[PDB]
């Protein structure tokens, strides 16, 4: 009853930075060409989408933010082929076209049609699905999952099982997969290895899940808030460190603690300083040290060169390595054949109405994900 | 006969800092137990020698500098299973104790026993076997090969082939086999690869030779020393490019070149603005690049961790990555089955006595390597 139509919605429009969002009518257009429309049903809130209020990362408003979501297809625009309407789907903040140099390369993942490195805010044609008192809104990493509807690139969505629970594996569509990726195939934890996770929101929690089910035998938490380290340990933390409570630097204490340096560390968390610790604190000649926190926008950190000299690895990545159409339906498949848990990382369910609610348990150190309801 | 007596001999001693080298009599004790007295063939003048006498990379002084080299077991102290007298032998600046947990790691070679991380100047006892004028002089990483005769310790010595010519294998004691493994051992460069690399002395060109071994279909050479050129082509290089003859930054250039960015960087400089560029010239998703070049002493460098994030992996290595006393009489061995070739490494051999002036040829630009001859 809607194809071919524009779609008045409610949405969570970001027209400023450290202000509220405003849950607000705007208008979603139709899909062009290679296009899909999605009715959203579940929405998880990343800290990445809290950065974009922040400033931290910087994309441009106003805006639709929103990441990490499932739906269901309302409409295809002309030569799609992958979805249907009636589809269960994820958005994909980082696309797959399939094409580019890095999507054809087996490692890769950061398709060159992403919109994270130099945000525009558009779709892949460089315009705007959304109007908003008249005004054209912004997209975010061509996903825009704050809204009832969105509009996506057909690269940008993947079709999942059918009898999914959207309301879990929105999860899938960024902090599970990242997380879990970053341990399993960016990193390549191996069986008996000591590894350090520095962060342990949901992302963190999901490193941890990546690291048990790698055979991790000793997962250290690493975070100022010892609030996180119940639900650390219950996915697999061994055991749990607060900075604030050594005299030290913490990377000495890594060190003391895993008799000369971590096999593998993860930066989970978004400084600067905790991702020169985390490097230093795996084994200087064979650690890996995985960067997965967002840095605040174009600050440099600074390090020396020598932590590498001796043979340490450092590296970073997106969305946990995967290829991300290949490697959703995948995970959502492993997901109902109870491969992993999606639940522990579940601590609060809101109405989408109640977005800002969510945004406040996030900033306040209670949660770890609140899943929005449309 | 010497066994079991201080041995009287020529050395080139560096007393402080930025002077020349000093050629005098020197005293070397007998081997200890678990010590290989050994009489020096030929030496290398590599880099990182000439970084000892400008203060780039700290050690005690007074020095008897010297890593690259190859001679002849003349004494073994009480306990020594590995080498005897007579045996040709390549001291090894990185040890091999095969007890630490390095050594037992598959992928670690930086054993905990080097003198390079925090460098004492001494055998592994703490102490001293050269003296000069009455005053005691350091050692240089455990092998302090400017001298007639040195006493390592076994950990510190591989056996290599009786029959192996000692003026070309010794550059297997550093530079070959750091630039080679770096390549083909640490970054895994892949057959078909695109590869930079970022300066063209014996270690640079070492780099270039495994590029080429490893499959490489371009290799690029970069320099500011154009005479460094032509013998990079001879050795694999495809195409070489001076940064001064460009308006824009070489990692543009490079990125341009390579369509998006290299698969393979290695910086064999040591300066930390070309481990930045070389970083941010490999391809942002899928690309590696390899720190070889020793950075000067407490520097930190400056860098946007979006270079990582985005899916690049930064690694260092010391000794291309080897294992060195399980790997050196292989690459020996490899050597004399014509595997690899050394002389187009080799720009220059003089006598021992005249070490100056194969640092004023390193130093003017006019010398890959300088083989010394006792
Ligand atoms: N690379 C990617 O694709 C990707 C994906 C998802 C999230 N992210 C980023 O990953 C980071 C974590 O996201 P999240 O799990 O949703 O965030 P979160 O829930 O805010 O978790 C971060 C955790 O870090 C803890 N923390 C803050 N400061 C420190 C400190 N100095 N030392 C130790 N712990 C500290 C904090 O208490 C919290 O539990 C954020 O920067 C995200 O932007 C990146
Ligand atoms: N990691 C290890 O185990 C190891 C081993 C051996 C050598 N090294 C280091 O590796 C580096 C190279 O050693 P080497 O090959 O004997 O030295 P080298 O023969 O002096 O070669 C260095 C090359 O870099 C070139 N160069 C200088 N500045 C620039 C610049 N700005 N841009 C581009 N090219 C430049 C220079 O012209 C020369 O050809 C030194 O820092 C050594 O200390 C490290
Ligand atoms: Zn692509
Ligand atoms: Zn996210
Ligand atoms: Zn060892
Ligand atoms: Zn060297």
């Amino acid at each position: 009853s809607t194809a071919g139509k524009v779609i008045k919605c409610k949405a969570a429009v970001l027209w400023e930075e450290k202000k509220p969002f405003s849950i607000e009518e705007v208008e979603v257009a139709p899909p062009k060409a290679h296009e899909v429309r999605i009715k959203m049903v579940a929405t998880g809130i990343c800290r990445s989408d809290d950065h974009v209020v922040s400033g931290t990362l910087v994309t441009p408003l106003p805006v639709i933010a929103g990441h990490e979501a499932a739906g269901i297809v309302e409409s295809i625009g002309e030569g799609v082929t992958t979805v249907r309407p009636g589809d269960k789907v994820i958005p994909l903040f980082t696309p797959q076209c399939g094409k580019c140099r890095v999507c054809k390369h087996p490692e890769g993942n950061f398709c060159l049609k992403n919109d994270l490195s130099m945000p525009r805010g558009t779709m892949q044609d460089g315009t705007s699905r959304f109007t908003c008192r008249g005004k054209p809104i912004h997209h975010f990493l061509g996903t825009s999952t704050f809204s009832q509807y969105t509009v996506v690139d057909e690269i940008s969505v993947a079709k999942i099982d059918a009898a999914s629970p959207l309301e879990k594996v929105c999860l899938i569509g960024c902090g599970f997969s990242t997380g879990y990726g970053s341990a399993v195939k960016v990193a390549k934890v191996t069986q008996g290895s000591t590894c350090a996770v520095f962060g342990l929101g949901g992302v963190g929690l999901s490193v941890i899940m990546g690291c048990k089910a790698a055979g991790a035998a000793r997962i250290i938490g690493v975070d100022i808030n010892k609030d996180k380290f119940a639900k650390a340990k219950e996915v697999g933390a061994t055991e749990c460190v607060n900075p604030q409570d050594y005299k030290k630097p913490i990377q000495e204490v890594l060190t003391e603690m895993s008799n000369g340096g971590v096999d593998f560390s993860f930066e989970v968390i978004g400084r600067l300083d905790t991702m020169v610790t985390a490097l230093s604190c795996c084994q200087e000649a064979y650690g890996v040290s995985v960067i997965v926190g967002v840095p605040p926008d174009s600050q440099n950190l600074s390090m020396n060169p020598m932590l590498l000299l001796s043979g340490r690895t450092w590296k970073g990545a997106i969305f946990g390595g995967f290829k991300s159409k290949d490697s959703v339906p995948k995970l959502v498949a492993d997901f109902m054949a109870k491969k992993f848990a999606l639940d522990p990382l579940i601590t609060h369910v809101l109405p989408f109405e109640k977005i800002n609610e969510g945004f406040d348990l996030l900033r306040s150190g209670e949660s770890i994900r609140t899943i929005l309801t449309f």
